[PDB]
């Protein structure tokens, strides 16, 4: 069955969590092959291998082809690269003929493919050709002739001479590709690029190579240490410690399974923050370089999580045009790391620079990366295009998690110079655990649906189907099982209030409307016969909605609440009366004045008092202000609310008869200002505002209760959602109506 599949699941996730240390990668045919080259030499004047078990091990480890590398995931520059080095290595050392000769002939074969456009990973021009040149020394018979490796060749040997022509000599840019250089190095000045662990860029290779032209005792004891970790291989870079721990964190918390690993995701992000630092930080605590991806997930996930940390960092990564670069070690950009970088922008508080920096650097990068570098029907498309498309504020939890679902890749490796593998970020059991537990939560979504279609039929509000209710359940946001009261409660009153809403601006008069909101005042039905037969019946509704709610609210809270619930329904109708009364006058109000009505008529109060005073944590007397209004993160919210809604709503509610609005005050306020002006401003504003309430939002309290506070926070997403794709005729390009089918009614292939 599906729960006890997730159980075992969760159980397994949680030892992988346990068992974090230096990080879990794959050998690397490549990486080890260079540490077999490495020689020591024995009295009798003969060498013999440094490291047997690397040697052994390029040995034992010829795929079939036979290339070296990784059997299920074939690629040209990776295979060549991993090959060619690991018969240098038999070669050497004279041995291992056989794969020798059977791995020439895969060498020869494939390097009239290498043309011409199948795109070379990072530093191949580089690293291969320098490959190559110890391969004819060692008389190698390969196809050196043809006319695309004289090329890679060349443009290597022209690169040589820009080192020659380097008073400080090699660039640290270049030194990813360091062993690619050694006729160009200064050996004595590349040491000041040695990491405290006695590596060079993490990279095995890089640190063999250097080991072999200096015997530099540090390079040894880094070696050495990771092949006896290791069992006698070496990976392309170590240690992760840092890497493995955020991403598996973070892409736990995508793909919608965070809650089931609160305990081990403090451990592991406890860890990270030790060594977090203004200076960003890499892969592993040792690294000297740090690295964008690194940091700009330590930043996003640190921030998410309620760490103090500083977007400062991120500026070790730009350049004077602004521009990001991944590492001071390499010259290529990794998308990836350029992902990142945006997603932690979405986090941006008010006032931080190089948030904004990033997100104008990184935007474009993106979208530029959508239109011509990625293939449309992938997983990775797919991936970066939700990125941009449902930026954080108005990204709902379970149609992230859904979409990340179908764009995580269980079966990913990563190119650095060569080919890798991360098992813990690349996991086939998170993938299953989040699938088995999105239709698990899915079910009981649905049955929460029923409920509530049926509550709106027998209720008489059929006088909009399932389809308007459906909208208002999939806003609510806050979608844990243990909220279900919560979110039934939310949808209830959220339909209501639309109508009480189309009650106040389009069909009462300000008299019936002033008796409606008596009766509210009042909390009774003495006043249902000053008001025609239609707002009777929602009354009636309503109050006998209240009723169910508030004794719900007892038990949950544990005492009565009816005081602190009716004030948010009071102020909320006489904000009603407000507008109406504004606009009987023909009175224009001030963008100032305007807000201190429309803030709250928007209608945050009344969908969350109750509703939060049902999920399940003590809110105490004291408390309800400042988790509720008029704290600041509520008012931000409600702003947000207010001033997007203005933006998309103003036209058609001005063709109706209203007056008052964001564009309308604010363009009375303003002399010379256009609609588009107003539209402008107000944006900034909502911009501003969104980031603000993050801030609140994490920031540190000792008495509001986090899930409460949580649900406030959320309801700011489906306002940002629902208009952001309405294209300014009016005309709605995406729709909640469809996002329904895939978060509520089809569940995932398992
Ligand atoms: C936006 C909708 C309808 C649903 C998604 C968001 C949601 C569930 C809100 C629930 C809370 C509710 C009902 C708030 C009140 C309902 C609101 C302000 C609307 F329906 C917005 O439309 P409007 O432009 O006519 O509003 P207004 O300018 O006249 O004030
Ligand atoms: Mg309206
Ligand atoms: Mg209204
Ligand atoms: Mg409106």
């Amino acid at each position: 069955t599906y729960q006890e599949r997730a159980d075992e699941l969760v159980v397994k996730i949680k030892d992988m969590f346990n068992a974090l240390g230096d990080g879990d990668i794959s050998p690397s045919a490549y990486d080890t092959a260079w540490v077999a080259r490495l020689a020591t030499i024995s009295s009798d004047g003969s060498e013999k291998p440094r490291f047997p078990q690397a040697l052994n091990w390029v040995f034992n480890n010829q795929l079939q082809d036979g290339s070296w590398g990784i059997e299920s995931h074939f690629s040209l520059c990776d295979r060549l690269l991993n090959t060619t080095n690991s018969v240098i290595a038999l070669s050497v050392w004279k041995t291992g003929h056989s794969q020798v000769q059977q791995g020439a002939e895969f060498i020869a074969e494939n390097l009239r493919l290498l043309n011409e456009e199948d795109e070379l990973s990072p530093d191949f021009q580089i690293i291969f050709p320098a490959l190559l040149q110890k391969a004819k020394a060692l008389g190698i018979n390969l196809p050196y002739d043809l006319p695309f490796i004289k090329y890679l060749s060349t443009t290597r040997e022209a690169r040589l001479t820009d080192v020659s022509a380097a008073a400080d000599n090699i660039p640290a840019n270049m030194l990813n590709a360091l062993e690619g250089l050694e006729e160009v190095i200064d050996w004595n000045k590349i040491m000041r690029f040695q990491s405290k662990d006695g590596s060079f860029l993490s990279s095995p290779a890089s640190t063999a190579c250097v080991l072999m032209n200096t015997g530099d005792e540090k390079c040894f004891t880094f070696l050495n240490n990771l092949l006896d970790k290791f069992g006698g291989c070496v990976p392309c870079m170590y240690s992760i410690d840092l890497l493995e721990r955020l991403s598996l964190v973070d892409n736990i918390e995508h793909l919608g399974i965070g809650r089931h690993f609160k305990q081990e995701i403090k451990g592991a992000l406890d860890y990270v923050y030790r060594h977090w630092s203004e200076r960003g930080i890499g892969w592993g605590r040792d690294s000297l370089v740090p690295d964008l991806n690194t940091t700009a997930l330590g930043l996003r996930t640190l921030r998410m999580h309620g760490y103090n940390v500083s977007s400062d960092v991120l500026n070790n990564f730009k350049d004077e045009n602004g521009r990001f670069f991944s590492s001071a070690g390499q010259t290529h950009v990794e998308l990836r790391s350029v992902v990142n970088l945006f997603r932690a922008s979405d986090l941006a508080f008010p006032d931080e620079r190089a948030m904004d920096d990033a997100r104008k650097f990184a935007e474009p990068y993106l979208r530029e990366a959508l239109a011509t570098k990625i293939s449309t029907n992938t997983k990775l498309f797919k991936e970066i295009e939700y990125v941009v498309e449902y930026p954080w504020h108005m990204s709902i939890p379970r149609l992230e998690a859904r979409s990340y679902i179908d764009s995580y890749d269980d079966n990913y490796v990563w190119q650095r110079k060569t080919l890798y593998r991360m098992p813990s970020l690349s996991n086939s059991k998170c993938l299953e655990l989040a699938k088995l537990d999105f239709n698990i939560v899915q079910s009981l979504h649905q049955e929460e649906l029923k409920l509530l279609t049926r509550w709106w039929k027998e209720s008489g509000m059929a006088d909009f189907t399932r389809h308007r209710v459906a909208e208002v359940y999939f806003s609510s946001a806050t979608f844990e099982p243990e909220y279900s009261a919560t979110r039934i409660a939310f949808t209830k009153i959220g339909c209501l209030q639309v109508l009480f809403d189309d009650m106040a601006d389009i069909f009462a008069t300000l008299d019936e409307l002033k008796s409606f909101t008596e009766g509210v005042k009042r909390w009774d039905t003495s006043l249902l016969h000053e008001i025609p037969e239609c707002m009777q019946t929602c009354f009636k509704v309503w109050f006998k909605l209240m009723e169910e709610v508030n004794n719900d609210v007892v038990k949950v809270q544990g005492r009565d609440m009816l005081a602190h619930i009716r004030k948010p329904w009071e102020l909320y109708f006489n904000c009603y009366v407000q507008e109406r009364e504004w606009l009987e006058a023909g009175y224009i109000p001030t963008f100032e004045e305007y807000l201190k009505t429309y803030a709250i008529s928007v209608g945050l109060g009344p969908c969350t008092l109750q509703p939060i005073l049902l999920m399940g944590e003590l809110v105490k007397d004291d408390v309800v202000e400042k988790v509720h209004y008029p704290s600041n993160m509520f008012e931000l919210v409600s702003l947000s609310w207010r001033l997007t809604n203005d933006t998309k709503t103003y036209q058609a509610e001005k063709a109706r008869g209203q007056q008052a609005s964001g564009i309308a005050c604010y363009m009375k306020d303003n002399p010379g200002a256009t609609e588009e002006d107003a539209i402008k401003h107000i944006c900034r504003v909502v911009d501003r505002a969104l980031k603000e309430a993050s801030f609140e939002y994490f920031k540190p309290s000792n008495d509001i209760p986090m899930g409460c506070k949580s649900f406030i926070f959320n309801l700011r997403l489906c306002v940002q959602i629902f208009y952001k794709f309405i294209d300014g005729y009016g005309i709605a390009n995406e729709e909640i109506k469809d996002y329904i089918r895939k978060v509520y009614i089809d569940p995932i292939q398992v």
